[PDB]
């Protein structure tokens, strides 16, 4: 069965990632397991990582990882399903980035621009502990030149189901805004990733806009408390968050709106209209969790699969249960 064809966007950036040492941590002031972004502490880190014989170089940010995780579900649809939308340059690492995301049967539909350097993030290994530094680099500065030329209009015009990442609302709402008036034309289905709480603490005005036009809210337990934060509803209580951003956020689609918490330890919860429901997750325990980071990535790469193929709601949770498990124990 043929998948829909899905459009992504995100901040794209190269994960440059090796084990390193424990000095290495040091050289830069890392806190191991932490994750920050590049600082006058942490200038070199990509030069020496790069010096590291087993660094590799593999195409990331959280939107490019959903869309690699739900490509890599459908292998029989390589270069027929899904279309990556950000911005990077014409650079070595934004050449990497671009063509393994092809190889992998992804149609990257990037704008290369000269304001900055292609994104960026250098992961480095300890064990089963992983300590990030990020540059967002090129994907900052994705323009409205590039939402406007043929390739990203036609490839939003193909596609019916899009997603966004709660990051694309940092960079120009606007460029969100144009693919909700397409997701309207094509009778598509819209949905976000609310991706860190500081989107619902700082960049309330950008969500707010986009809201009315999204049919599925996808996000986790510390996210959606923020969520209650920025709406006002004082509660700790997940599923009362659930039922609320299903009936009291406003919605002008025709679908019907769908809300996804994940909770990490607990039960994922669903809501629609219908009501809520609670999905079981397994205890992931515990010398075997190596990827404790691109978890969410990977969930949100299984529930898009599966979404994008028909399945209905609670298996759609589960495939991306499944794949999370996968990508987190490697």
């Amino acid at each position: 069965s043929a998948p829909l064809r899905v459009y992504v966007q995100c901040n794209p950036l190269l994960d440059v990632s090796a084990h390193v040492s424990d000095e290495f941590l040091v050289k830069y002031g890392l806190e191991r397991g932490t994750a920050i972004l590049l600082s006058e502490r942490q200038k070199g880190i990509f030069d020496d990582i790069e010096k590291m014989p087993n660094v590799r170089y593999v195409p990331g940010g959280s939107g490019l990882n959903v869309a690699r995780v739900a490509q890599w579900m459908q292998q029989a649809y390589k270069g027929k399903f899904v279309t990556y939308v950000g911005c990077i340059a014409d650079d070595r690492y934004g050449k990497v980035l671009k063509e393994a995301a092809e190889h992998e049967g992804i149609v990257m539909a990037v704008e290369h621009t000269t304001k900055a350097g292609s994104g960026a993030c250098a992961v480095c290994i300890t064990g089963k502990e992983r300590t990030l530094v990020a540059d967002l680099g090129a994907a900052n500065h994705l323009s409205s030149e590039h939402m406007r030329s043929p390739a990203v209009v036609r490839a939003m015009d193909e596609s019916r189901i899009f997603y966004f990442s709660g990051f694309t609302l940092t960079v120009d709402v606007n460029h969100v805004l144009q693919a909700c008036r397409k997701a309207r034309e094509v009778d598509g289905l819209f949905m976000i990733n609310l991706s860190a709480p500081f989107i619902m603490q700082f960049f309330s005005a950008q969500l707010g806009e986009v809201l009315p036009y999204t049919d599925i809210i996808v996000a986790n337990r510390h996210e959606a408390k923020e969520f209650a934060n920025m709406m006002k509803w004082d509660t700790d209580c997940v599923e009362e968050i659930a039922r609320r951003a299903v009936s009291e956020v406003p919605y002008t689609g025709t679908k019907g709106r769908v809300v996804v918490f994940t909770r990490d330890i607990e039960s994922t919860v669903l809501a629609t209209k219908d009501g809520v429901e609670t999905v079981p997750v397994p205890q992931l325990d515990q010398d075997k969790v190596i990827d404790m980071n691109g978890a969410g990535d990977a969930f949100m790469g299984g529930f898009l699969s599966a979404y994008a193929v028909g399945k209905d709601l609670r298996r759609c949770c589960e495939t991306g249960h499944y794949t999370a498990q996968e990508v987190i124990q490697r």
